[PDB]
């Protein structure tokens, strides 16, 4: 499998990346475990963000009704629509952080990790069953990182406001051509049943500086929005949860500062 690529490269004589954040996976039983633990039944309609040379997006489309799958690079679409013969696939050309998504109910994806987090964000706000991804497994154990931990950050608290995320298991560097530095992780996404929505405007200013207590914090990004901080002082000075630095704030922390400044005139 490591040699069916070597033998797609070749074939089209090109270069196995453009970029520094992009590997492949060449283990069939890797992708056939992210397959199982995504439960892809024969009425499922999948995303998939760059296929590559369409190893998992082949296994995908033998089982799912409908696989869309998204590819920046027009000359790899030229290649998927040569080497296979799918009835179920349709493949988007774009930045998968920019185009549009279609309707799925599941996505099974190696993610090129120079946009493991955009596309996290963009996920985390769709209506989707079950999601199974592959990312680094630093970002991995960023995205389960608990409130208060040194990793904590506006990807932890969002993923832990909007899903349910488990890391399925360590996926070793062997297992991708060209050979990462580090291992990938299996993860796993649901939407939490319970959904925390929070304001992205209030979230990006808070943690912009996480280690800063919420006061500071906010006194400083409302100043920068324009505002004079005589005018905000007061109002801030009774903000819930002040005795916390921003790192250390569960979702529904954050929800009561929300609350709190809605009701005071700050956000609208
Ligand atoms: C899965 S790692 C490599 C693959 O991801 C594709 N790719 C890289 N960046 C993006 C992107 N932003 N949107 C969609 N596909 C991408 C590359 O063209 C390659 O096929
Ligand atoms: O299992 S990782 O350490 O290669
Ligand atoms: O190049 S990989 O290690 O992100
Ligand atoms: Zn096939
Ligand atoms: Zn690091
Ligand atoms: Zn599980
Ligand atoms: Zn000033
Ligand atoms: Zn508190
Ligand atoms: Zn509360």
């Amino acid at each position: 499998m490591r040699d069916r690529l070597f033998f797609l490269l070749s074939k089209y004589g090109i270069r196995p990346r453009d970029s520094i954040g992009q590997h492949f996976l060449i283990i069939e039983d890797v992708i056939e475990k992210a397959i199982e633990t995504a439960n892809v039944n024969e009425n499922d309609v999948i995303l998939e963000v760059g296929p590559g040379l369409g190893f998992l997006t082949d296994e995908l489309a033998k089982r799912a009704k409908k696989v869309y799958t998204i590819e920046i690079d027009q000359k790899i679409i030229e290649i998927l629509k040569k080497e296979y013969s799918w009835n179920n696939v349709k493949i988007i050309q774009g930045d998968a952080v920019r185009v549009e998504w279609p309707k799925f109910n599941k996505v099974v994806s190696n993610i090129p990790y120079k946009i493991s987090s955009p596309f996290t964000f963009k996920l985390l706000k769709t209506d989707f069953e079950r999601a199974v991804v592959m990312y680094q497994l630093e970002f991995a154990l960023r995205m389960v990182a608990k409130p208060g931990s040194r990793n904590y950050s506006r990807l932890s608290l969002m993923a832990q406001a909007l899903g349910n995320v488990e890391i399925v298991m360590k996926i070793g560097k062997g297992a991708f051509y060209p050979r990462p530095k580090v291992d990938s992780a299996l993860v796993l996404i649901e939407p939490r049943k319970d959904k925390i929505v929070l304001n992205e405007n209030l979230v990006k200013a808070l943690f912009q500086h996480r280690r800063k207590t919420v006061p500071r914090a906010l006194k400083d990004s409302i100043h920068m929005l324009g505002v004079s901080k005589d005018e905000i002082r007061g109002i801030i000075n009774n903000v819930p949860h002040s005795n916390k630095r921003v790192f250390q704030l569960y979702p529904e922390e954050v929800k009561d500062i929300e609350e709190y400044l809605k009701k005071h005139g700050i956000i609208s």
